[PDB]
């Protein structure tokens, strides 16, 4: 499968995302500089895929060219390769731009100016799809992040709508640009990257394929469906002491989650079996994780593997690809599990419970 090939994923979060004042910038939010030496160390670690969030945003021209600064095109693509060259499995995607609360921002659902939007997704993916057409099946193009109004309950259907027709011109603007891209793998979303929202009857469609292949066609699928899990917020993502255990495990009442325990977890991932893995499509978990509270809560890292090898565990029962999100900030609400300014393991644990849930 495709599934198992990829194995275990690690997101190399807070680097080609990172931007201020409008300006992709990995160095903005703390890390160093990406080398070749730190995707060779994850590799090492077990990982068997990279998830590679990039921004656009004011590095794309005026229009009507939408023009992306060569410079910055050349680094995503020596970024690449440091992964590629490795062998491991790569996802790019476009990750800043599709929020609201991203400076620049401009992938709007909720914006006015739909034809606007759409106009600058295509000519921005039909520029990334270039620059990566000659790379193989092993490079995934992942149409756009955490796209929603910055609203968390019900999905308003209209927006719904505008992020379907994204994932739309996504596949079809991709697929004329050629092979490899005719054929590659593609990564696509829905609402807020959220199961519930993306498996129910909310307004979520798949997007057709028939560009690719067209005329001699079909109907094997090549897209793959994402989203990602931090459930419980309280335990995996609340900036607080409030919550810092999780799971079966944990016998204290006054600091274990209130809710997304394990008979939680197996229904959201049954949920996005049974909706896409079962009808052909792949399923990426694109990010997970909890944030460290040692600071607050001394066995808290015990929770820590204990919910990223539940986590992992339970997509590969499900057939789906479970992928870290690592932000390189080792330190209080941290993700990291390696120090990137010295290239070591920092939470060998969690890495641990990993490599034991993939197995
Ligand atoms: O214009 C950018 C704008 O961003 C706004 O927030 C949006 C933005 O959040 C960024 C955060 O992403 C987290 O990962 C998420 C991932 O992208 C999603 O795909 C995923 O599904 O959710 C993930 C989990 O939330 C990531 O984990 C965060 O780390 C990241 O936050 C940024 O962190 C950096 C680094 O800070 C940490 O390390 C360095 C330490 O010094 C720091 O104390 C640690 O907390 C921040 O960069 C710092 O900025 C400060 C102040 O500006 C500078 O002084 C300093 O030089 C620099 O290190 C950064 O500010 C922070 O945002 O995208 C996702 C969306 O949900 C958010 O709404 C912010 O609200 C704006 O203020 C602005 O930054």
């Amino acid at each position: 499968q495709i599934v198992s090939e990829m194995g275990a994923g690690w997101n190399l979060g807070n680097q080609l995302e990172a931007a201020v004042n409008g300006t992709p910038n990995e160095t903005a939010w703390g890390n160093p500089t990406v080398t070749p030496e730190l995707i060779k160390k994850v590799k090492a670690a077990g990982f068997k895929s990279i998830r590679i969030p990039v921004s656009y945003l004011n590095n794309i021209g005026s229009a009507p060219n939408y023009t992306i600064n060569a410079a910055w095109l050349n680094r995503i693509q020596q970024v690449v390769d440091y992964a590629y060259n490795e062998g491991l499995y790569v996802i790019i995607n476009i990750h800043g731009d599709g929020y609201n609360s991203v400076q620049g921002g401009w992938l709007l659902v909720n914006g006015g100016n739909q034809t606007a939007i759409k106009e600058k997704y295509k000519k921005v993916w039909q520029q990334i799809a270039t620059k990566f057409s000659n790379y193989n099946d092993r490079l995934i193009f992942e149409s756009m992040n955490e796209v929603f109004d910055g609203n968390y309950g019900n999905p308003n259907s209209a927006y719904y709508t505008n992020l379907n027709a994204y994932n739309q011109i996504f596949v079809d603007t991709v697929r004329q640009t050629g092979g490899n891209n005719n054929a590659r793998w593609l990564l696509v979303p829905g609402w807020n990257t959220n199961i519930d929202y993306t498996v129910g009857n909310y307004g979520f469609t798949l997007p057709t394929d028939n560009y690719r292949s067209s005329a001699i066609p079909s109907s094997q699928k090549r897209i793959m469906i994402s989203a990602h899990y931090y459930s419980p917020w309280d335990f995996a993502g609340e900036e607080n002491g409030n919550i810092t255990q999780w799971g079966a495990t944990s016998t204290n009442p006054a600091k274990k989650s209130t809710w997304g325990q394990e008979d939680y977890l197996e229904s959201q991932f049954k949920s996005m079996y049974d909706k896409f893995v079962t009808q052909g499509y792949p399923v990426v978990i694109g990010e997970f994780g909890s944030i460290d509270k040692t600071s607050y809560d001394s066995s808290n890292n015990v929770y820590r593997a204990a919910y990223a090898k539940a986590v992992t565990a339970k997509a590969k029962k499900y057939k789906m690809v479970p992928v870290y999100w690592d932000n390189g900030h080792n330190g209080q609400h941290g993700f990291a599990l390696f120090n990137r300014s010295n290239n070591t393991v920092t939470q060998q644990n969690i890495i641990n419970a990993i490599m034991q849930g993939m197995q």
